[PDB]
């Protein structure tokens, strides 16, 4: 039998079976969390469709198939010895059968401690260390270098566009959230303080959007097209940070994560778009 992790009692982990220390063939079912998995040099056989579509992610694992939860068939032929999923999971129980599960409430565990915590629970404590004081430091410098384009009190805001609907985010479920709001600290407009950050996202109308955009909006999406009535409108072509040129567009199919390698890129990205917004 397989060496096993010391299973350390963390808020939102749950534990199904005799998670191995050393995984060899890992199945990541989700999306939230294949990055960190990556990051700390694990290898991939399964990962899913979100996955296969973030263009950071998808480079490092060429090699797995794609899956979903529900393919216990394709699942099991991968002959993994760890299953990674979200604890929103319907089927956890018959994918236990396969293989040990790894069950993360999303949440419960901010976007850095969850990879520390995946350090204790692999014994890459070394790997999750390096990494977080890098962060820390990095993230701290670039600060400096948009807040002194912006000021240091400028607010964002972060949005996504998905399907006709409207979505306004937190500082903590992707988006660029993490990267504005925790690693900029950035402020926000007290309307989206007071009625997005507590649940994490906010579906809206559009007439509203304005009421919710101070100096900055970030609007996330997976195509370029889906904007376009709303950004040609008279309402949007009205508020303040629009007719500045504070409008950061970016590209959902990697702003939607909130793990380490797709933040290394969203957090080049925005410091770029927000030095660019001053050209
Ligand atoms: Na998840
Ligand atoms: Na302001
Ligand atoms: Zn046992
Ligand atoms: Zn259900
Ligand atoms: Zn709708
Ligand atoms: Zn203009």
């Amino acid at each position: 039998s397989k060496s096993l992790s010391p299973m350390p009692q963390i808020a939102g982990v749950t534990y199904y079976g005799d998670i191995p220390k050393q995984p060899k063939r890992v199945v990541s079912l989700a999306s939230t969390y294949t990055g960190y998995l990556k990051k700390l040099d694990m290898n991939l056989v399964g990962v899913t469709s979100y996955d296969k579509k973030n263009p950071i992610l998808a480079k490092t694992v060429k090699k797995a198939k794609q899956v979903a939860a529900t393919d216990l068939e394709a699942i099991t032929t991968l002959k993994p010895d760890l299953i990674v999923v979200g604890s929103t999971e319907e089927n956890i129980k018959q994918l236990a059968e396969i293989a040990p599960v790894i069950s993360i409430e999303y949440r419960k565990r901010d976007y850095l401690q969850v990879l520390s915590d995946f350090g204790r629970i692999f014994n890459k404590e070394g790997k999750a260390k390096k990494w977080l004081k890098d962060w820390k430091t990095k993230t701290a410098a670039y600060e400096k270098e948009v807040k002194a384009v912006t000021g240091d009190k400028a607010t964002f805001t972060i949005m996504g566009l998905y399907e006709k609907d409207v979505y306004l985010f937190g500082k903590d479920w992707g988006r660029g959230g993490e990267i504005i709001h925790q690693a900029f600290h950035y402020d926000a407009p007290e309307k989206v303080k007071t009625e997005v950050f507590k649940q994490g996202y906010l579906s809206l109308s559009q007439e509203v959007l304005p009421d919710y955009i101070g100096d900055y909006v970030v609007i996330a999406a997976e195509d370029d097209k889906t904007g376009s009535a709303l950004y040609e409108s008279k309402l949007w072509q009205s508020i303040p940070a629009v007719k500045k040129h504070h409008v950061i567009k970016v590209n959902a199919n990697v702003f939607y994560f909130t793990d380490p390698l797709s933040l290394e890129y969203q957090l080049e990205t925005l410091r770029e778009a927000i030095l660019s917004s001053e050209n």
